[PDB]
């Protein structure tokens, strides 16, 4: 018996479709499910509208991380900038039948159902464009030194639409956000997100956050993601099929270097050794994103071939775009001002 019938072997609250809480919101359904919890429809009969609520885990570690998402939501949400509305808005929270519960406003469904519902083939790049300055824009807003939070989980299934027809999104699910100085955990991000510094066990600030939309952006896209990683090793294989060894001043400093590379007499750094002549991966650097994403082939798959909006022009400089996003070095990892400033968006 969990939580006196209430929940389930997994900590979760067994969602109960027509169930009314404290006499104002209507269960409707279940919306989704995550380590985090349940998100769930139901209708405020108070302010006679429709929300989202997400029923945290009944477990102290998960608890404990809800509260820094509401912390943040919380500070997110008090500051005046149009900025802010790019960040899902936290209506109020409550605990209910001890789990923690957070109302949200309603949305529309995220980009990889945006995806999946063009049965992978990609969205135009300049749907892609649009995603990519309301994303630099909200970076932006969490770069504000007052703020300094960094997400650590973007990814397809945290943006949503605001409306199934148009192009406005907010981002979602900062659980596992944290702000600059507080950095609690080491691994973190989805892996096909993740960024070389964490994947390399180094400190992280708010860049990699920006590594994360440059894979994101290229999956909307292309339909698949650029890195698709099976584990940290696989992971780091792929970016280094595109990107090359990283840099020796990097590696130099990165605790779990050895994890994927070996230093050299010489002082230069090399992926590590493979056995019996096995080939699992391009040459470092070789897998060129030009042609990923098609710049002068017509599209990722010549499937943007003819079409308007498409030249190749516009795909020069979104690889550049991409490329600034990508860098392995965070220091010079483009920035949410200067990359708002980029050729890429030019009216
Ligand atoms: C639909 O409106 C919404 C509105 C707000 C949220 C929200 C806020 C915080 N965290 C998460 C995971 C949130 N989701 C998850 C959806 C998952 C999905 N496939 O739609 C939301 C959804």
């Amino acid at each position: 018996v969990y939580n006196d019938g209430y929940d389930d072997d997994n900590y979760d609250y067994i969602v109960k479709n027509g169930e009314k809480w404290m006499d104002r919101y209507e269960i409707d359904s279940l919306i989704g499910k995550g380590s985090f919890g349940q998100v769930v429809k139901a209708y405020d009969r108070v302010e006679q509208e429709w929300v989202a609520i997400k029923i945290i885990k009944n477990k102290k570690a998960f608890l404990n991380q809800a509260q820094i998402e509401v912390r943040l939501l919380e500070l997110m949400n008090k500051h005046d900038t149009e900025m802010k509305y790019y960040i899902v808005h936290l209506k109020r929270h409550f605990m209910f039948r001890n789990h923690l519960c957070l109302v949200f406003e309603m949305l529309s469904y995220n980009l990889y159902d945006l995806l999946r519902n063009t049965n992978f083939r990609g969205v135009s790049l300049n749907l892609t464009r649009k995603f990519a300055q309301q994303m630099c824009t909200a970076l932006l807003f969490l770069a504000t030194p007052e703020l300094s939070i960094i997400h650590c989980d973007l990814k397809p299934e945290n943006i949503l639409l605001c409306n199934p027809k148009r192009s406005a999104i907010k981002i979602v699910d900062f659980g596992s956000s944290c702000q600059l100085g507080q950095r609690i955990y080491q691994y973190i991000q989805s892996r096909f997100y993740r960024s070389p510094e964490v994947l390399l066990g180094m400190p992280y600030d708010l860049a990699i956050d920006m590594w994360s939309l440059g894979c994101i952006l290229v999956e909307m896209h292309t339909g698949e993601p650029l890195f698709s990683g099976a584990n940290e090793v696989d992971q780091m294989n792929k970016i280094v099929e595109v990107l090359g060894i990283p840099p020796a001043h990097i590696l130099d400093q990165a605790p779990k270097a050895r994890k994927f590379f070996e230093k050299l007499p010489d002082g230069t750094w090399n992926l590590k050794k493979t056995k019996d002549g096995k080939r699992e991966y391009k040459p470092p650097g070789t897998r060129k994103l030009h042609n990923i994403l098609g710049v002068e082939t017509g599209g990722p798959g010549g499937r943007r071939a003819g079409e308007s909006g498409h030249t190749v022009a516009d795909y020069l400089k979104f690889k550049d775009l991409i490329l600034r996003m990508l860098d392995y070095d965070p220091k010079t990892r483009i920035q949410p001002y200067y990359a708002l400033q980029h050729s890429f968006f030019k009216k």
